[PDB]
């Protein structure tokens, strides 16, 4: 092994991102992005240039159980090539902002039952499972929830270590 693992989390900072269907979150393992509203996007983008390493912890809603997490490697931008995300009825792509490049750093799930003793001191320390979309999570505690999920051998750090 975890010791790369705790390198890459030193001095992050950490947020909760809430997909309202896994094939989203299967999309963004297969491709690497990520895109969140206009109000997430502008703080994950301040967080990017703030500190070392940006982890996005995701959860898709009613699953009970985190699907996995990862780094932004680069600000949002638009133009690229389009992500046939599954968006809510009656939404359009256009109400979306830019694709922010992901690294994973783990593809395994972890159940809220196994989180249940870490609270997030910036939302009213309630259970870290609860929390809107983007919510940013302390960070021992990010930290620490991290460290709960299985290992991803199939994921190599060296690369993304290079990245910071
Ligand atoms: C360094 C820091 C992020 C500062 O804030 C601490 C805190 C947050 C919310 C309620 C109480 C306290 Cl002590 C946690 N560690
Ligand atoms: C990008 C995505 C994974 C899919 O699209 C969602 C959306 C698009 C347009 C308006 C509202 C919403 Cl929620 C947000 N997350």
């Amino acid at each position: 092994g975890t010791s790369k693992l705790k390198y890459v989390l030193q001095d992050a900072r950490f947020f909760l991102i809430k997909s309202n269907n896994h094939e989203n979150v299967s999309l963004a393992k297969a491709k690497g992005v990520w895109s969140t509203l206009p109000v997430n996007e502008k703080k994950l983008n301040l967080a990017f240039r703030s500190a070392r390493s940006v982890i996005l912890i995701f959860s898709v809603r009613e699953s009970g159980k985190f699907q996995g997490f990862a780094r932004l490697s680069s600000e949002s931008h638009h133009g690229g090539s389009p992500i046939h995300w599954v968006l809510p009825a009656g939404m359009s792509a256009k109400m979306l902002g830019g694709v922010f490049k992901i690294d994973w750093i783990c593809r395994r799930e972890l159940p809220f039952t196994k989180s249940a003793h870490l609270t997030n001191p910036w939302n009213e320390h309630k259970p870290v499972k609860i929390g809107r979309d983007g919510q940013e999570i302390e960070l021992e505690c990010g930290t620490q929830l991290c460290l709960l999920f299985p290992p991803d051998e199939s994921i190599d750090l060296y690369q993304v270590i290079h990245k910071m």
